[PDB]
């Protein structure tokens, strides 16, 4: 049973065969399926905004291993190369830094080169108060009605029982 | 900066129907450029059309109660005449 | 749903189909959309007054590299040419200096030519106390009401739930 | 059934035919219809005060395209004509500006002509804190009672069931 | 915006009888225009 | 409903028909109407003291166009006539100048005739610190109580709801 392909008068030919009560449960179960498909598709977009952070702050820890090697050396600047095998994921749909050509330059400034690649890449990872701000009104409106669509279906399933159970054969 | 993706107008130009409307210029296969202003508002309009579910539970929940309660009465009145019919005739013994 | 094209009596034919509560949320969500479009358009103008500064003080650092080369030489004036590839952005909607023809003159006066092109171009970059002075009253009036337009919509969404949830089918 | 045309004693001849319970539901459903017609008519007036803004700030963006062309030119004033095909909607029930004859004058002052037509037409678009101020008391009084008029009708519909369901034919 | 559909007045003008009533002007084959205000209230009255 | 025409004992016959709670809201809404009519009538008088200035300093700019023509000429005094079509609004309930017959004399003294008509007409436009001085105490006393008259009415409208909502029919 799908009702996204049927016409209107065909569905009434499906309801009359079903009876009145099984019509109602198939009406609510299809109403419950479409709202549940809508909300899970909404939770997918919010989870991408979190998944975009758990890779973002992961790379920022990897730059901090290189700042542990620049500063700990004896020279003024220790020439640490970036882990460009991962941290050159910037060449993507991503952010941007206003610093010259980056690729494995033995990154010299622990205070001006390595200290600003992290301070830019970690401010990308603060995209969490913006998704609670955007999707908290609509989540309330779409979770309140799911409590109504379950509790309407669970009442037709009870009235169905007490309708038939009072019918005694013979007796 | 913008990849020139054409819309699947074979389905998504179902807007030219009894439908919604968008305040954006001529749509038909323009290699839709703005991922943030063209493609991000055609979905954000077409999905807010899909929120028409709390309005139908709000409208039809009073009348469904009044028309489902009486169906439990119309079955259980018919199932009582079908029993009184039996015990009326079954007390009639031929001959005896 | 847009209500900027509809007539008045057509909207009442849209509200009666919707019911009373969904009328109210569509009234507040359209009221919230127009105020949010108004405030973001207001924040755009303030951000242009900051974007006009982060290019302004950027060029002033570039003139300071040339004052590092005029003064450090042995002669009284070292003939440093301006980086006119960027710093001749003055020929634009911009400021103006009361000094003769500028274009790549091997700028001689570190105290009268290079010291006044920066001292004019950096006083253009002080346009920040003027935008907090202008737009702080109206930001208060347009941020207070957004807290009211969210919290009125979040109350109709609750009264909607407790109105229907007291209706038990059958029972 | 309409009760806005009937007399009083005719309605009692309609209630006695109906029975006691169906009298009550027709009394509450007519009471619910008139309050719902009242509130939707109230939401129509508030929506006009928002619809008057989404055209107001729309035109103010159109003047900002012309200020992008006045200032960007080389001359002191670039002679940009107004889009009078829309922005001469001022000749209507509208606002007014204390500036001489406007119609396609190749608007010269980016600081005194184009900068004050927007700064007047956008202050017309701030008509939103005045409608929340005016209609927030009466919306509370007319939304609280709708929760009572639904929940009184949903209780007569239940007492109607348990009144008749205890009547067993024969038995 | 409105397709001018005439009512099947051969049956649906049975309203001129001992029947109900609608608070809308003269009905007879007007190529009923408002799908939301004319056709949507003749059914919503006749079904109640 | 007006209560400025009714007698006292007639109003009690209006309150008993209304019930206790609707009596209270009609008591506060009439109390809110009279204070709001009082304050708006107070703001009208302060706005006249500002409207009397925006015409006052408007005329003073018009005399400054004539001082731009007296001084710029070659002679010692250029014989500029006053714009008496507006600036002879002095013959009204207005101020006064201790100078002889004014009407279109081709005003000669840029330092003694044109320089004192402006210096008198602009000191009329300084009537703004006198209206903040006079009406700042009473505005505080009449704006504080409006916050009390709204918040008393919004509490009877809530107690009205919770009084009736605990009454369940049947059950």
């Amino acid at each position: 049973y799908d009702l996204g392909s049927m016409s209107k008068d065909d569905v009434i030919d499906l309801f009359n065969k079903l009876g009145v009560f099984q019509a109602a449960i198939l009406m609510f179960a299809y109403m419950y399926q479409a709202q549940s498909d809508l909300s899970i598709a909404k939770f997918a977009d919010m989870n991408e905004a979190s998944k975009e952070s758990t890779t973002a702050q992961k790379m920022a820890n990897l730059v901090d291993a290189k700042i542990a090697d620049v500063q700990s050396s004896s020279d003024k600047n220790a020439k640490a190369q970036l882990p460009d095998e991962v941290i050159s994921y910037i060449n993507d749909p991503r952010n941007d830094i206003t610093i010259s050509g980056i690729d494995n330059i033995n990154a010299q400034l622990g205070a001006g080169d390595l200290q600003t690649v992290k301070a830019a890449i970690s401010a990308k990872a603060n995209n969490l108060t913006t998704t609670v701000n955007n999707s908290q009104l609509e989540i309330q409106q779409m979770s309140n009605t799911l409590n109504l669509l379950t509790s309407a279906r669970s009442d037709m399933q009870s009235l169905q029982y007490r309708t038939i159970s009072g019918i005694s054969l013979g007796k």
